[PDB]
């Protein structure tokens, strides 16, 4: 089966009675629950339906809380929305107002204070673009340079523009709290541009008393300056391409997608690339050429996972999109499994260790790689590596099987804790046993560590038949 | 500047004043004229648009041919159009008849005696599918699974069916008859499947008295299959996306694009990339990310052009698609012009002497590579390599320049024919020299060979300092 | 201290008291015992002296027991010894004789039916060099082409002749058995021709009821034709150069000592690079410029061993030899213990477990390699692969450790049979925790394997700290 | 047919008739003239008959001049020869005497002023070695350590001990006159400590108006501390063992050796091994196993020449010296003639040049390879490379073939001074279809340069068809 992992956001097309269970069923291991949209109820209702249909048909199903971060954003229209066409004078106020076509609010008060003639602005990622002739006291006074519709709060972008403001929002302090109470297994932040960002988002979950890993959206130039740095305080990235593609040209995309992938396996971090992979599928069955490569594309980089976002939240082939995005990536692994080498040789003992294991399971023609873990660092190490061979990890904490959902070709099992190594080892056999595919005599390659139950124990390698007496 | 090549398709959004002729100004390396659409005067007046506009600005662009080939199709509706909805019963017949909803004709008459009950049919490239349930006679019977509009003479696609038909049509005959007359500078044959191909195409070049370049355009599995033969026959390849990915699982076509380009490579043919490469920038003023994902990583493949069809031929941005792909091309090439190794070391004469020129032009920081070509082929081994040095190509033959305009990073400079290799050195001195780049003392790397004004004698590398005597 | 490991032959010079101790205190690592030379007498008291000083120094010393084989020589002269000058006339006869400088028996004695006028006879290894001119009766009569001192009993070459002659003859089973029954660690066969001549020693050995590896001695054309087949049957081999350089061209022995060393590693066999790499110090307190070059590249080549002969068995620097050997081989291992690589990735369980112990060790700055073995096999498959880390094999079978005193980089500790890993774990922390070198903290790599105390079970690595509780 | 080139040193056993032609026929390559020995009127005699023998013969024969140094000696005994066994008393005057066992006298007239107790004394290259006990007035006082023959003007080595001396004494300032005015092709200059010291023999070479290449023979820890700087400033280095293995241990010399080579062919400059390498052969027919291992060895290294000494200067067997080494040579060509790799890509224009012509006529398959060089630099760089192709050198310069007589693989072709590269080639045809071995038609691959005559004006590559009009 599949190897890449697939991340679906919820929304008004996931909804409806059955949908997001068939979703699990056709692949989905992350749910993401974006927090610019929806209310409380509805954050519920969708979190229930993922665990619900997560337990029924056996499959891990990671929940993802994204938090909307400072988004600027424009106010409201006596409308709800209007249409600025090419040519026409429009001013974008901090003063407070309920908009018209020619005037309306932002939610972003250092505006007139940041901007100055000449800057672009940019609307819901591209469509309507400005560029600012002046500055009247609150007034940003524009022009339409290109047209279109815009609509209540939609979100707007200054690229260049330096912008101030906290890393978390009141809102998302609020947000964040309710996703840690009601139990999601991993939150994203937007618009990260600092490692230190990462401080203040554990200093909420402190006080709740409750962690999580914390992923870092990429959509910002400051995030990409501080690359390296971001991804060794933050537990995961995501390839935030929609954003990240009007605050940075978009031809300059392609290429930190690939850097961003890299840095991550090198450092043993999730990734995930996200935003219009299928764009095309929110109306249409079948994606388009373009489409199909940017996925296929996304594998080779070595992507531990790719997210469908308005193609399963709002969209009208939901299920359709999941389905292709699953025989798009099987294609490609069916070929080959291989990911561009890593430009450093291991030396952290997990690294060198779950290398190593890698090595031995291959050159033996071993049937699986077993990784037992606490954090979910050995296998992760391991996973960077890319291999055909199944990799399974194990753990005792059912949280690390919802972490590891978004982990490159992983396998989970939740199993006791075991006091000894003979005693995971027999664990492995139990849990393997019961599955068809598994029977005495098949060769497993195990990495375990004592003393057990410590993070980062890891030291030992086993090979091992299943039921036979060689432990 | 860009070194990758871009091909744009004409028609009725490039028909307005002077619309040729900014595209030839942004960037357009190739022109193609699409024959499934236009009458010979439309075509015609174009041909001229395009030579002129390269004229004026001294830009090469060559005119490519594109014959629609055996392409099947539906007939005519009495209404122009219909909606085939999901659920409905659908008559394909073989026999005439003004159509309606129920029933319509098509253009491939072996189509009650060549489909089975199950077999898909996919229209207009699949924005409609059908299942046939049933033959009676000379109708295939059908339901449709998944709805939409169908018009006039719209195409069909009958994945995994082994049709019979001739490679060229008496359509795509009096087409390439036109063509061949009227001047362009290569042809491009839809649907090949076999090395045999080729034979007809030169029949009729025969028979005309005039011979181009045949790019075998690859949109179906038996050219896959015989990918090798057909690169070895032909001149060039496009990997024509739109109808392989209906003829082949849409899933499948990312890696065969890339094992084509590779192939291409290996034996120094051009090769071009097609179809929805920028498909959104037909409506929208800016393109998806995947669209700007599967533009770069067509340059990393190592594709020496990248082509534009609706977005310039009958949508609302021609110019900003083209404008688009370039700075995607060039942001891309900035990074890297390096192209995946081939997995053979060069055996004939012209692939070891312009692989052993390349070294040396790098070894001593020249200038720029300059290689003598009377059918392009020396240059076509130096540019498959890839490198970030100019690649110069010189010839006698005006014809070459434009056949050369699809082939990587490679411009041309007509000169006279010259009776010594002296001579040829001179014409590179005087031709540079006239360029603001070039100047006296200016280090460059010349292949050339005597005897002078015969193909493939290519036998001589100079070191030389435009302007000095040191030849 | 040293890797590469030094084998003496002993003799005459040796015998004095406490010669044979001091040459272990030099570095002496297996003892050989030449059965060309010697009454049984001879070979038990220095069978014993070795036993003595090994176990008074607490250094392994294996004793190779080196059958003469089908050893073709010259039979006694009056004065036992004479010179044989260019242009003289001499003849071997195979009639018994009182032996002169004109006349002189030898062993051969179908050597007067098989000489054909031209063939050529070397003696003494190339000394002196004869061509037969005729054959009267029962003497070959011959000329001097090449000439130089001989004595009594001297060996003979007649190259291209093919011998008929018994793989072992009656004396060599005898002393076979005789060997056996006194204790040595390992059996040397001269002048091996096919990979079947190991069972002829094991038909001996089986009677006998004891087996010990046997050592191939290279030193025959036969025997390289069939290099592969005889390295996969025979457990060990010998470059046997003397022998080797007048059977085979002399230049082309170089070459064939390199794939033979190359061969050995490649399937885990010992080999030893023997003959005249210090023959000078025979006479000469400091070596030749070519032979200390020739020690430096038999360890550059990758030898487990070198060997010295008459260097130490009748020589007049016996002790000085071994220190010069080992000097040579501590300068060139200290640059790098590096050798060739394999040519092949390893498939066998050991051979592949023992390659990842390796990286592991060396990856993480481990304190030692460790591996246990009952037959020398894991071990052996890792000191193929060099590595400046020590390499300490544990067991439970004494004979292994004298076995492994002519494997690379070895040390070897015994300790009781254990019925656990974990036990066999403790056992080593216990050894190792004696010694000067090793303290509680140390991380070292452990090779081990369950089920317990069963050849080739080798199946578990563990990364441990001598002494802590991580197990 | 042979590629590594021979040096052999007169002396002798070399003024015996008709023995200098012989070895010229037997493949010598460098006639060594060794200024510590002999009479002017010996080193004319011997100087004309290479000459001769070279211009009879057809044979390129370098004479390499090597200058004796600051080198310290015994003076004479009143036997020309005594023995010095271990545990005698002798005493190394600075005064006069009658010399004898007891005492003798020394050239260094500093030892008793720069001797302590304990200093070590070695002999001959290290067979008699000394400890000093004291100085009493003139006399150092010693004890033999290890015992040897002494005889009349042995060297003698005072390793730590640091020696004040002039690079060129005033000995070695005549014979550099005499022997640049006598016509030597090459000059070798003993004990080099500097980069400067060529400096001080350059300025000889001007006052008399007479520039040749300078060796310089490495036999000092100095020498090798500078190894980098002394190949860049001289022409050619000499590894020369039998010093530097008494100035530096004896065993970091095979090392020192193979750094030295490396290091030569970095900056393509010849390197010859020297001392030693056949030792044995002075009084024997056949050479040691260790022998023709160091041969094959220094093969392997990548030595340009291999030296004899005693082997054909005083020895017993000269010819069959040279047949020997030359043998060796073969053996080891035949399996392959690669060297190892340069640790830098190519940056001179020369050397990149000569690097892509390598390329080309082994990618083709050319049946040789042409480089037209002035000074030797430009065949040089190829030659460094190795390549199984012939390489065969051009010059109009005729001393440039004496030179290049002791660089790898290489056959020079003495031809006029052109004003073209056309001419050169032509040239090119008519030396090579003057032998048996080339014909028309035959593909060659042709290195040269304009401007004409120019020293490093290489600067084109020329595939070429003997005798075809493709120029
Ligand atoms: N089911 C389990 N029972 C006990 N200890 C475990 C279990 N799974 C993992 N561990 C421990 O967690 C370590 C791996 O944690 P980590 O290095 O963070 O991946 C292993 O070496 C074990 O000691
Ligand atoms: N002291 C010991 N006690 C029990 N088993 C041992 C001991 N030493 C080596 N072995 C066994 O020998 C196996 C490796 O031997 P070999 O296959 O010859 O390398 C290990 O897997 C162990 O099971
Ligand atoms: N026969 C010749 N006539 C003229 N020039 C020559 C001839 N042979 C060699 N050369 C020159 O020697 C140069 C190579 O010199 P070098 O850089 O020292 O190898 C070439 O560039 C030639 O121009
Ligand atoms: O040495 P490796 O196993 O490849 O680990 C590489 C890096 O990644 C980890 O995430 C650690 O945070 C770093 O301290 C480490 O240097
Ligand atoms: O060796 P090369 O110059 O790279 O040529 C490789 C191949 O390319 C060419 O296109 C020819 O079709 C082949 O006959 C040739 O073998
Ligand atoms: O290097 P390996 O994969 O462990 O193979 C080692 C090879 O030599 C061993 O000594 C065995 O005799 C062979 O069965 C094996 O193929
Ligand atoms: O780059 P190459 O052609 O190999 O030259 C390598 C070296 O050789 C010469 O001896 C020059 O003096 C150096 O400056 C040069 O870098
Ligand atoms: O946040 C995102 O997903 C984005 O901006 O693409
Ligand atoms: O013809 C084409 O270009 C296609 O179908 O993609
Ligand atoms: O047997 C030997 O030792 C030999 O031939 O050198
Ligand atoms: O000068 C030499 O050749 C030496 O010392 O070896
Ligand atoms: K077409
Ligand atoms: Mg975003
Ligand atoms: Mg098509
Ligand atoms: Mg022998
Ligand atoms: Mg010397």
């Amino acid at each position: 089966t599949r190897r890449g992992k697939i991340v679906c956001t919820l929304g008004p097309a996931t909804q409806r009675d059955d949908l997001v269970r068939a979703l699990v069923e056709a692949g989905m291991d992350v749910a993401r629950m974006n927090f610019s949209h929806g209310d409380y109820d509805d954050h519920k209702v969708a979190y229930e339906r993922v665990r619900v249909a997560s337990d029924a048909t056996g499959r891990a199903v990671g929940v993802l809380a994204d938090l909307q971060g400072p988004k600027i954003r424009l106010g409201r229209f006596a409308s709800g929305a209007t249409h600025w066409a090419e040519g026409e004078t429009v001013r974008i106020t901090v003063g407070a107002c309920e908009g018209s076509h020619d005037r309306v609010s932002t939610t972003y008060k250092r505006l007139a204070q940041d901007a100055v003639a000449g800057d672009r602005v940019l609307v819901d990622d591209g469509k309507v673009a400005l560029v600012v002739d002046a500055v009247e006291g609150d007034d940003v006074v524009c022009t339409v340079v290109e047209g279109g519709p815009v609509s209540d709060n939609k979100g707007i972008s200054l690229p260049g523009m330096n912008v101030t403001a906290p890393a978390l929002s009141e809102k998302d302090i609020e947000d964040l709290t309710f996703a840690l109470n009601l139990g999601v297994d991993m939150v994203a932040l937007s618009f990260v541009r600092s490692p230190a960002d990462v401080e203040l988002v554990h200093e909420v979950m402190d006080r709740i008393g409750r962690r999580v890993p914390v992923i870092a959206k990429l959509e910002k130039p400051e995030a990409i300056d501080n690359l390296e740095a971001i991804v060794l305080a933050f537990d995961a990235v995501m390839v935030a391409r929609g954003d990240l593609g009007v605050e940075l040209p978009l031809e300059e995309v392609p290429l930190v997608q690939k850097r961003a992938i890299q840095m991550a396996r090198e450092n043993a971090k999730p990734v995930i690339v996200a935003t219009q992979m299928l764009d095309s599928m929110i109306e249409n069955s079948r994606p388009t050429r373009a489409e199909a490569s940017d996925v296929a594309n996304a594998v080779l980089d070595g992507a531990d996972a790719l997210m469908l976002s308005g193609e399963t939240s709002v969209g009208k082939y939901p299920l359709a999109a999941v389905r292709t995005m699953s025989r798009i990536i099987c294609a490609v692994e069916e070929n080959s499994t291989a990911a561009p080498p890593l430009t450093h040789i291991p030396r952290t003992k997990r690294g060198v260790i779950s290398y190593a294991a890698r090595d031995i399971g291959e050159r033996l023609d071993a049937k699986a790689l077993v990784a037992f873990t606490q954090s979910g660092d050995t296998v992760r190490r391991l996973a960077r590596l890319h291999t055909p061979l199944p990799l399974l990890a194990f753990t005792a904490w059912p949280e690390v099987r919802s972490q590891l959902a978004m982990t490159w070709g992983t396998e989970t099992f939740i199993v006791p804790k075991m006091q000894s190594t003979d005693g995971m080892i027999r664990q492995v056999d139990k849990s393997l046993l019961e599955l068809a595919r598994y029977k005495r005599g098949d060769l497993v390659v195990i990495v375990a560590g004592a003393p057990p139950g410590t993070v980062g124990s890891t030291n030992l390698i086993h090979v091992h038949r299943i039921g036979e007496d060689d432990v």
